[PDB]
DNA sequence: GGTACGTGATCG
DNA sequence: CGATCACG
């Protein structure tokens, strides 16, 4: 008796919180409310004596005293060991950052646990409620916004200029300027077209409501705007407005009662591209081009009057195809949401580190398991700090016909079968142990560790859903099942980075190097076969390799490698498994994660290379593009070298325009937090000195002149550039911007920074 | 309702 | 040098 959990929350009423449980019931929008919920905390005491002193231990919150409401003597599992700790609990969430260190304090206590859950967190894992369960079909909408922008103004200085939003129905605009348009709305004012949008939406009723950068754009300006206007914006379901969350140093935005599901944090992790603008992504997914209209052509256009119709186009496509995106991304996002048992707000906005602690998280109530704590700033420092133990420096120079082989999938497997947990890591009194090669850890074969005994049912779970694929003559369920066998892939391949992720409950260095030191005997395994068949393998790191027949047929080297995964497969025992990732007509490698390659139809993918960012210049952008190409399009590292030594002989004879010089850095607080004055805020001061109005969210452009000093001192915004008396300073465009640009790229055929001029 | 991540440039 | 700051 349930329909699909799309979301959870608290609200206060009478100082006590209810819990809201935001559910789609048969087509329908219900909220269930629980108010008999408590938080609570454990803590581990040195004897049971001394509960009549900490059950006393106060603090002090909204003008009154907080208590620990109720105590309860509790048995769980910690450190694979039983353990005895108490139940803490309180009247309200926001108690426990109140009371936590009171507690912790105390003399009596050894430690305390599970402390940092977010309250509507703590309940979904309780209560045993899992969000995105079922075959409800849910309703999206896609929204997007355009603004009038003039170089370096402050953050929604000015209005917003067109509303377009997409669904099944169509893509619309509404906009407050005569546009003759099918799909265009003309209302009176800024005012109007905002209340237009709170109406869409309301009338639509959503229950995902899809942006590209929503977190940090369209609903903080939207608000923005909307605080200048003197309107509300009721976008929620309980009439509430978007709520502005800080993540980061960026913004994430809640919607509550729908799911705000921003596409930029989503394709960011999924697909590799060097840079994330709309029409790149698009292009990147559905192979269609998507024209650009920039920020100062949408000023000229609404300013003048003139070749708004090309305006309003544009606006209408960025919520037309933000539509498709959704629409092709929400799925996976909706089922890793389900697998973690977490909302696919939070999920959408997590990295793959956070989706496996909240599976832990959830696996450890199940299994009554006390939860290690997160580390402090100093252990978080320290773990960084950490040097693991094992692969080869790439091949140098320019090779062609490159296969990409992928190993991840072998790690799930060496978990499982060596028993690598931190719980049965140097375990006292062991009968049996795995020892690790080299690296020398032995891992207690006595009992399953809690990381492998999940991911075992993890893995056996996916075998379940992949067999039921197999005997489906259902195309809708074979759909849904391909979803799900795939974000347990995901999630399975995550483990091993996992133990070595600096923030992780469950990290394990020792456990990570294990892995490492048993999966490199199948590594030099593929390695040692490969070569036998006359690959050269040109790259290798722990997640795959490349790898070439010196002088082959590129349809040779593909038949020869897909022969060889097939192979390998049937050698290699039980899920342990090869994957052919793919081909690429040419490649370079620089270091480890530090590569590029191009495949056949001309696309260039790299790897820890690019520079295309608004804080370097676009001498320095267009330039490494430029070198990249001849490389990777000409197949030419002598037509790279002359690139790089002509545009530096450019700019030390000032051949170069100023335009091009130009660095973008933003201000992200009031000027006289700064610690360090670096060249942009040297340039900012100047300007509030001179009545600007300079505000977190101002991103300043500045020239760097010639002259003595740091930088700071001969930054001058782009503004007061005059190229009659000013001149930009060669050495600092040369050093600083062109050649770090272009180093990297060129060490891989021999040359040194000293090699890049005249 | 806890406030990302890895990485590289510039300051002090 | 370590610290501080910004990108996406
Ligand atoms: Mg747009
Ligand atoms: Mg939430």
């Amino acid at each position: 008796h349930a329909g699909m959990i799309i979301d959870a929350d608290y609200i206060t009423e009478d100082g006590k919180p209810i819990i809201r449980i935001f559910k789609k019931e048969k087509g329908e929008f219900k909220v269930e409310y629980d108010r008999t919920f408590r938080p609570y905390i454990y803590a581990l005491l040195k004897d049971d004596s001394a509960i009549d002193e900490v059950k006393k231990i106060t603090a002090e919150r909204h003008g009154k005293i907080v208590r620990i409401t109720e105590v309860e003597k509790v048995q769980k599992k910690f450190l694979g060991r039983p353990i005895e700790v108490w139940k803490l609990y309180l009247e309200h969430p926001q108690d426990v950052p109140a009371i936590r260190e009171k507690i912790r304090e105390h003399p009596a206590v050894v430690d305390i646990f599970e402390y940092d859950i977010p309250f509507a967190k703590r309940y979904l894992i309780d209560k045993g409620l899992t969000p995105m369960e079922g075959n409800e079909e849910l309703t999206f909408l896609a929204v997007d916004i355009e603004t009038l922008y003039h170089e370096g103004e402050e953050f929604g200085k000015g209005p917003i200029i067109m509303i377009s939003y997409a669904d099944e129905e169509g893509a619309k605009v509404i906009t407050w300027k005569s546009i003759d348009l099918p799909y265009v709305e003309v209302v009176s004012s800024e005012r109007e077209m905002i209340k237009r949008l709170v109406k869409v939406i309301r009338e639509k009723d959503p229950d995902v409501i899809i942006t590209y950068n929503g977190d940090n754009f369209a609903f903080p300006y939207l608000l923005k705007r909307a605080e200048k206007l003197g309107i509300k914006l009721p976008l929620g379901r309980d009439n509430s407005e978007p709520k502005m969350q800080r993540m980061g140093d960026s913004l994430a935005v809640e919607i509550k009662g729908r799911i705000h599901f921003d596409l930029f944090p989503v394709i960011r992790r999924t697909i590799n591209l060097p840079t994330y603008t709309l029409e790149a992504v698009y292009e990147a997914i559905f192979g269609k081009s998507k024209e650009k209209v920039y920020a100062h052509e949408i000023a000229e256009a609404w300013e003048t009057g003139k070749g708004l119709e090309r305006v309003a186009k544009y606006s209408m496509e960025d919520a037309k195809v933000t539509f498709e995106l959704g629409k092709e991304f929400f799925p996976m996002e909706a089922q890793l949401a389900r697998l973690v048992g977490q909302p696919v707000w939070d999920v959408s906005r997590s990295s793959t580190g956070n989706l496996v602690e909240w599976f832990l998280l959830r696996k450890a109530y199940e299994r009554n398991e006390l939860a290690p704590n997160k580390p402090d700033e100093r252990e978080y420092e320290r773990r960084l700090r950490e040097s693991y133990e094992g692969v080869k420096e790439p091949e140098k120079g320019l090779w062609e016909g490159i296969v990409s082989l992928d190993f991840r999938s072998l790690y799930p497997s060496i978990i499982i079968t060596h028993n690598v947990s931190p719980d049965t890591l140097n375990r006292e009194n062991c009968k049996e142990y795995d020892v690790a090669p080299q690296v020398g850890h032995r891992f207690c074969k006595d009992f399953p560790g809690f990381i492998p005994s999940l991911l075992g049912n993890l893995l056996e779970e996916r075998q379940k859903i992949k067999k039921r694929m197999k005997e489906s003559k259902d195309p809708v369920e074979k759909k849904l099942l391909d979803y799900r066998q795939r974000a347990i892939k995901i999630l399975a391949n995550s483990y091993y980075g996992y133990y070595g992720y600096a923030k992780a409950r469950w990290y394990c260095k020792e456990c990570a190097e294990s892995v490492t030191a048993w999966g490199r005997q199948y590594i030099d395994l593929v390695r040692r076969e490969l070569e036998s068949r006359g690959f050269k393998v040109l790259y290798i790191d722990t997640d795959g390799l490349y790898a070439t027949i010196p002088g082959a047929k590129h349809e040779e080297i593909k038949e020869k490698a897909l022969k060889f995964v097939e192979y390998i497969n049937s050698k290699l025992p039980g899920l342990l498994e090869l994957e052919y990732e793919g081909f690429y007509a040419r490649g370079f490698f620089v270091t480890k994660k530090k590569y590029a390659l191009i495949d056949e139809e001309g696309k260039i993918v790299t790897r820890g290379l690019e520079i295309v960012r608004r804080d370097w210049s676009e001498i320095a952008k267009e330039t490494q593009a430029k070198v990249l190409e001849a490389i990777l399009k000409h197949g030419n590292v002598d037509e790279a070298v002359k690139i790089v030594k002509e545009v530096t002989e450019k700019l030390s004879k000032y051949e170069i325009p100023p335009e091009k010089l130009v660095i973008y850095e933003q201000i992200t607080r009031p000027l006289s937090e700064y610690k360090a004055i670096g060249p942009h805020v040297a340039v900012a001061k100047r300007l509030a000195a001179k009545g600007v109005k300079v505000k977190p969210g101002m991103v300043i452009g500045y020239i760097v002149l010639r002259g003595d000093g740091p930088i700071s001192k001969r930054a001058i915004a782009i503004e007061e550039f005059d190229p009659k008396k000013h001149k930009y300073d060669a050495e600092y465009y040369i050093e600083n911007q062109v050649l770090p640009a272009v180093e990297r790229i060129l060490r891989a055929f021999g040359y040194r920074k000293e090699d890049l001029k005249y």
